[PDB]
RNA sequence: AUUAAGACAUUCGUGAGUGAUUUAUUUCCAUGAAGUGGCGU
């Protein structure tokens, strides 16, 4: 189990920028630009081992929590470009156009493009 | 023994009768029980 948490208590949640609109049995994928506040933000990872054991024949429950392995940490590695930081440059329109144009003998996400 | 003597400004009398601390005034305005899956590449 990898627990993800903001390095400082500044980011707690993020709604999916994409919105799915189902009208008259038709699927519409819509979206504005993402919230730029999440870009270039630090994130902290806490690894935890959970070994679901055999039932104790009395509770049949889980107490398999008291394990945690200490792996290596790479904070500020490569001048704060590592798996603790967000890509600091992203446009939802560009990625959405890149998707549903990726294909092999046919385009994967079978949606045509009425975009504004 | 002298134009003198005698004489309570006194008796009766409730500061009382009628009189709502009352007329009027919204414990309201704001806010998503909501965010998110992942491994099985």
């Amino acid at each position: 189990i990898v627990k993800i948490k903001s390095a400082n208590n500044c980011i707690s949640r993020y709604k999916s920028p994409l919105l799915f609109k189902i009208i008259n049995n038709s699927i519409y994928l819509v979206g504005n630009e993402i919230n730029t506040e999440i870009l270039n933000k630090p994130f902290q990872y806490s690894y935890i081992e959970q070994t679901k054991n055999k039932n104790m024949r009395t509770g049949k429950s889980e107490i398999t929590e008291r394990t945690m392995h200490i792996n290596e940490i790479e904070m500020n590695y490569k001048n704060r470009i590592n798996y603790h930081y967000t890509p600091t440059s992203f446009s939802l329109i560009d990625f959405m156009q890149y998707a549903m144009s990726y294909k092999k003998n046919g385009k994967n996400i079978l949606n045509y493009i009425p975009l504004k």
